[PDB]
RNA sequence: AAUUUCUACUAAGUGUAGAUGGAAAUUAGGUGCGCUUGGC
DNA sequence: GCCAAGCGCACCTAATTTCCTAAAGGACG
DNA sequence: CGTCCTTTA
């Protein structure tokens, strides 16, 4: 037979980008320098930005006046329905049709005003944007576009998105409706439980300080009050009831939000917090939150820093005045110095004893000593402690033990810290001093900021320690003597506040960096298409000449030089390309056939206007096959007598008889509708016009064109070169839309790291055994961005017209019911590893297992190992210094995709050879750690349109015939749990869990109270040590335990076999004997037969919290270190069916393992798994229901398959 | 350490291996730090 | 030491939309 | 009436 992958080519198109570098040819440089067009190019992205600034200032007008008078009505019924628990799968339906009303609504008061048709066309730049507009300087610049607003149609397009009924991401109907009226109903949900919460107080300050006292707070969560949050205006208010704002002197205004976590915390609870709305699509209002000016020059903030920060500056003094003021602490009685409780309490703990909660420990301990247990107990104990609002330092004083000191101590900190703040001063009079002026940018100086923070930081870790005593402040008993002074030195200290912020926000800006910019030559649809017919109107042609490509552009004032070529009969020819393309036959047709120009010259009947005018062609409601028919033949009839068409591309049709609807005709037409081939022209003649500056010419070009290239080239390279193969019969068509940019060189080269000719430079690949390359040439460092560069975007369509037309998923599982023997790819996102991958037969036997972080090639019989892995890890930890430094930050996004395209490569090696099938994990780390989401990305992406470079372009799996084998790449949001060949299944102990028999542990060991332990220790058939094997042994029946069901085999023996890594820092622990060391603790007769009894009858909670952790170690299967691949081991308290314990640590030295070599390959083994069961699911099912079968294991089903399979 | 571009390279000497859907628009997320009020 | 709710600033990342056109139509000299 | 920009299906 064939393979599964063999049935998946042709299947639905796609379009893709190639780029290339342009070069200029001869004199065609020089004579775009003196025609000067890319300086009238460059000013005109400049100017192209700010008209499309001033149409939004209109536009978000436009959009105000609608949304500011909008009512909507389907709203009660739509919330009533929303919210209703019992919704039949009728009221489901009936509730996306009020959905669906109201965003018609809408884009219907949008698309109802006079004049939205002319949002779109020059109308909007030529007349209405001027009338709006009142500065005569704004006006000239819409002004200069005059005869040119073609060039905005692809901006108008992304305008008129934003009217769109459709729920589509870039609608402001989907915005309004499905996004911000969903969050504003569970909102009202929310309001409904947590309203009990906010004292009448609370809830006036947000009605007056946020409402002006114009509404209530209460208004904003009931349904008829939706439509004043359509706008930004409106939806700033509403967050601001949620979130508060900053006032003008900097008091934080508290919202609901705040209110319920602080209620939260109290009370030990955990009430649901609001979700605040989103913006309104165009909006750019300011923040209803007061933040002071911020600087604004590399001048001003070294003004700032040496003004305010010197040795004579006042806070420098206050730093010394409250040195002085702890110095002498004896003159100051330490009944009347406050440490307030709280956060400052928490601080001097810390500074005293060492950690957080000393201080509350000794104070606990004291109330003990009075009413001493409960939870009633200690939650009084926590009323009481919190309610005391301060401590003084001779209270303070009690606390310590006999040896330590209060006041010394807070003496030898202050201390500390000024000397620190010296120490910093000691690197920065350089930086102070008069002379000084700095060489490079603060943005881009490293070595000037570093002093600068390395001070900030000193005096706020200063300030911070100050800031402990002030005490709760109204005290009665409180020395003045202190305080006043006190008091006067810290209000100068917190003027770094804002001086930190701001030097800070200024420091950390990225410098600004020009991008490239779009090339029209004077063409406001430049280069928009490549039919020959519309050579004179773009400007532009392909050449082709030998090996080499060549972009050809006519000079605005020669437009029609290059058609006046004719063949050189004698010399060498130029290839001009000649291009044919009737596109979108179902656009096309009826626009040129029911046009003015050609009803006039040839009269449909009044028959075919009306089937026409009314549809009854569409394949709907109204469809009528012989009327399908009949428009059918008047568009052939028509067809032969145009001859721009019947010429071009001489068409072939099927009798219309057989056509079952209008697309079959279309598809027809637009499979014919497209033609490429070559002209000769004189090389002589074309190389004059590029003489004479009447042509330009550039020659298409990447690394593989190049005459010393010699190895396999890009796939982008075997792409473009397809274009014009004649083995290529449509696959791969050249579509129109390309462009051109000038991106400016942003490095010097005189600046670049170089490697001088003829001396060696180091091989960096250790396992390469040739130490060293010496080349006669110098090797400059990101070369390419040291010169102006042009670069070429050439977009292409890939299987236009397909064929091979079926739903991919069904087609799947039918090939797999049928399939003996189906391999699945398990893929894991592991602990210690990026990746995992386990390879799988039809029978569960595992045929490849590795991690994936580190990836190996072999090129020439040399290996290279690339630690991807460490890789990541260090670029994470630059970024995380960077942040913390004020450093420039790194990106991690290109060495992510780098990784994951090696890894995507071996994946498709291992599907193509395998004709395999892959599990991955159904997600429904740590952000910056994460690597799965561009992982799935890249390989959805690939697996859309799957080449092996290697194979032939015209062999299946070849640069014309690529795979198909996942559904075309619309959105996350719009996939299922299968994609084709990817399965997403349920991770649900596929890592923690016995591959050799299936045991889970199902127990919660977390200690919780004496008589729960002894109800824990009851529930096993019997505890005993056995001798012979010097294990304690734990026999259990699942069905004696609290949330069971899902285990299949219930009865299970316990042993305390080997190790376990223990967390909390880590520690290896030895079962047995920790097991023996705490029995013996406790005076237990473990050799005693049946320790149960036994084991209950002790009366120290000590006793069960350390049994209930030994417990707990021991059904920890999983036992890993973070940060060592190396100590990831999985092993069982349970025996097989011989005896024998499975540690994943047998394994993992083996060459070949039967089973996995560690825990995350454990996981990747049985995600695959999960697919197997489901493969035999649809061996089960008939083929006309293959499309029914839930593809997701239960719980219980998967603890069935994992404890038999074996 | 060269690139349409990216990642790893030097790969036998101006490059090697793999990947690469671009443009525009909208919007969201995350990290870090400061401040406010709180919890452990 | 860690963390929550909220505000602010700086930075980097990424999801989801649209187009990937020849020819009719017409404004303009 | 030719050319160049805009609008259409
Ligand atoms: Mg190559
Ligand atoms: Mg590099
Ligand atoms: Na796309
Ligand atoms: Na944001
Ligand atoms: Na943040």
């Amino acid at each position: 037979h064939m393979s599964k992958l063999e049935k998946f080519t042709n299947c639905y198109s796609l379009s893709k980008t190639l780029r290339f570098k342009a070069i200029p040819v001869g004199k065609t440089q020089e004579n775009i320098d003196n025609k000067r067009l890319l300086v009238e190019d460059e000013k005109r992205a400049e100017d192209y930005k700010g008209v499309k600034k001033l149409l939004d200032r209109y536009y978000l007008s436009f959009i105000n006046d609608v949304l500011h008078s909008i009512k909507l009505k389907n709203l009660n019924n739509y919330i009533s329905l929303f919210r209703k628990k019992t919704r039949t799968e009728k009221e489901n339906k009936e509730l996306e049709n009020l959905e669906i009303n109201l965003r018609k609504e809408i884009a219907k008061a949008f698309k109802g005003n006079e004049g939205y048709k002319s949002l779109f066309k020059k109308d909007i730049i030529e007349t209405i944007l001027p009338e709006f507009l009142d500065d005569k300087d704004e006006i000239a610049l819409v002004n200069s576009f005059n005869g040119f607003t073609t060039a905005f149609t692809g901006f108008f397009d992304n305008r008129e998105n934003m009217f769109s009924e459709e729920a589509k991401s870039t609608s402001i109907a989907f915005r309004c409706i499905n996004e911000n009226l969903t969050r504003y109903i569970s909102n009202m949900d929310i309001f409904e439980k947590v309203d009990a919460i906010f004292d009448k107080h609370e809830v006036q300050e947000i009605k007056e300080k946020i409402l002006n006292s114009d509404y209530d707070v209460e208004d904003f969560f009931e349904g008829e009050f939706f439509n004043f949050v359509l706008t930004q205006e409106g939806i700033d208010v509403y967050n601001a009831i949620i979130g508060g704002f900053v006032t003008e002197s900097g008091e934080k205004i508290k919202g609901l939000n705040e209110y319920i976590n602080l209620y939260n915390q109290k009370t030990k609870q955990k009430l649901p917090k609001f979700k605040p709305l989103y913006k309104q699509v165009l909006s750019d209002r300011e923040s209803l939150s007061f933040y002071g000016e911020g600087y604004t020059s590399d001048e001003e903030v070294l003004e700032v820093f040496r003004n305010t920060l010197n040795k004579n500056s006042e806070i420098f003094s206050s730093i010394k005045k409250l040195e002085k003021l702890f110095k002498n602490f004896d003159e100051y009685s330490s009944a009347g110095i406050f440490v307030k409780n709280g956060p400052a309490i928490s601080t001097i703990s810390k500074d005293i004893f060492g950690e957080w909660n000393v201080i509350r420990d000794k104070w606990n301990a004291e109330y003990d000593d009075i009413h001493l247990v409960t939870e009633k107990y200690e939650d009084d104990r926590r009323k009481s402690f919190k309610k005391i609002g301060s401590f003084s330092l001779e209270q303070l004083q009690e606390y310590a033990d006999a040896d330590l000191s209060v006041v010394e101590k807070l003496k030898e900190i202050i201390i500390q810290k000024v000397d620190e703040i010296y120490k910093v001063y000691g690197s920065s009079e350089k930086l102070f001093d008069a002379d000084f002026v700095l060489e490079k940018s603060l943005k881009k100086n490293d070595a000037v900021v570093a002093i600068m923070k390395d001070l900030l930081d000193s005096v706020k870790s200063f300030e911070n320690y100050i800031k402990a005593f002030f005490g709760e402040g109204k005290e009665t008993n409180r020395d003045e003597s202190f305080y006043g002074d006190f008091v006067l030195a810290y209000d100068i200290l917190l003027k770094v506040d804002h001086i930190y912020d701001a030097i800070r926000n200024y420091v950390t800006q990225k410098p600004y960096s020009k991008d490239k910019f779009k090339l029209y030559f004077q063409n406001p649809q430049f280069m928009g298409g490549w039919d020959k017919d519309k050579e004179t109107d773009y400007r532009a042609t392909i050449l082709r000449y030998g090996s080499k490509y060549y972009l050809a552009i006519m000079d605005k004032k020669y437009a029609k030089c290059l058609q006046k070529i004719d063949k050189d009969d004698v010399n060498g020819n130029y290839e001009k390309i000649n291009y044919k393309l009737l596109p979108g036959p179902n656009k096309m047709l009826p626009k040129v056939f029911f046009s003015k120009k050609w009803m006039a010259y040839y009269n449909p009947s009044e028959d075919i206007q009306k089937i026409y005018k009314n549809g009854t062609f569409k394949k709907g409601d109204m469809f009528n096959l012989n009327d399908c028919h009949k428009l059918i033949d008047f568009f052939k009839d028509s067809i032969s007598r145009y001859p721009k068409w019947s010429n071009a591309y001489d068409f072939n049709f099927s009798e219309t008889e057989k056509y079952k609807d209008i697309a079959g005709f279309y598809r027809e037409v637009e499979e014919q509708g497209y033609k490429v081939s070559f002209e000769s022209a004189s090389k002589k003649e074309v190389d004059k016009l590029v003489e004479e500056g009447k042509l330009y010419m550039f020659q298409i070009y990447n690394k593989d064109f190049s005459d010393k290239s010699h190895g396999t080239p890009n796939l982008h390279t075997m792409y473009f070169k397809l274009l014009f193969d004649e083995n290529n019969h449509g696959q791969i068509r050249l579509s129109g839309g390309a462009e051109l940019f000038m991106r400016r060189a942003s490095l010097k080269k005189e600046e670049l790291v170089v490697h001088p000719a003829n001396s060696p430079i180091a091989n960096k690949n250790p396992d390469n055994p040739k130490k060293t390359t010496t080349l006669s040439y110098d090797v400059y460092k990101d070369k390419r961005f040291s010169e102006d560069q042009y670069e070429l975007h050439i977009p292409i369509a890939i299987n236009k017209c397909p064929k091979n037309i079926f739903k991919i998923n069904t087609e799947v599982r039918v090939l797999l019911k049928h399939d003996d023997n189906p391999y699945v790819i398990g893929i894991d996102r592991g602990e210690r590893n990026l990746l995992y991958i386990v390879v799988v037969d039809g029978k569960g036997n595992i045929v490849e297992q590795y991690s994936l972080n580190e990836i190996i090639n072999n090129f020439n019989g040399i290996r290279i190992k690339t630690d991807y892995h460490s890789l990541l890890d260090k670029k994470e930890k630059e970024r995380f210094e960077a942040r913390q430094n004020w450093t420039s930050i790194e990106n991690i996004k290109e060495l992510k995709a780098g990784y994951i395209s090696q890894v995507v490569h071996k994946i498709c090696e291992l599907v193509e050879k395998y004709d395999a099938v892959i599990a991955l994990e159904d997600l429904n780390v740590k952000v910056e750690k994460q690597v799965y989401q561009k992982f799935e990305k890249m390989l959805i992406d690939k697996l859309n349109y799957m080449v092996d470079k290697k194979s032939n372009p015209c062999a299946t799996g070849g640069a014309l015939k690529g795979y198909q084998i996942t559904n075309k790449f619309e959105s996350f949001k719009s996939m299922s749990t299968q994609n084709g060949f990817i399965f997403y299944i349920p991770a649900w102990l596929t890592s923690k869990i016995d591959p050799s028999t299936g045991f889970v542990n199902l127990l919660k060991t977390k200690y919780t109270s004496i008589a729960d332990s002894k109800k824990f220790i009851s529930s096993f058939d019997r505890i005993m040590y056995v001798p012979e094997e010097d294990l304690f042994e734990f026999a259990l029946d699942y069905k004696n335990f609290s949330r069971t069901d899902a285990d299949y085999i219930k009865k299970w023996k316990l042993y305390s076999y080997g190790n376990r890594i223990r967390i909390f820092d880590w520690e290896e622990v030895c079962l047995t004997s920790a097991y023996k060391e705490l029995f013996n603790k406790y005076g237990i007769n473990y050799q005693q037969g049946d320790i149960r009894a036994l084991l209950c009858e002790q009366s120290d909670k000590a006793f069960y919290s350390s049994f209930m952790a030994l417990m707990s170690l021991m059904l920890q299967m999983r036992n890993s270190i973070t940060g060592r691949t190396d100590v990831d081991f999985l092993i069982s308290p349970v025996k097989n069916s011989d005896g024998i314990f499975y540690d994943s640590r047998n394994y993992e030295a083996q060459e070949n393992a039967i089973l996995p070599k560690n825990a995350d390959a454990n996981g990747a083994y049985n995600i695959a798994r999960k697919v197997l069961w489901a493969i035999g699911q649809f061996k089960k099912a008939e083929d006309e229901k293959l499309d029914k079968v839930k593809i997701a294991i239960s719980n219980k089903e998967w603890l069935e398959y994992a404890q038999t399979s074996v």
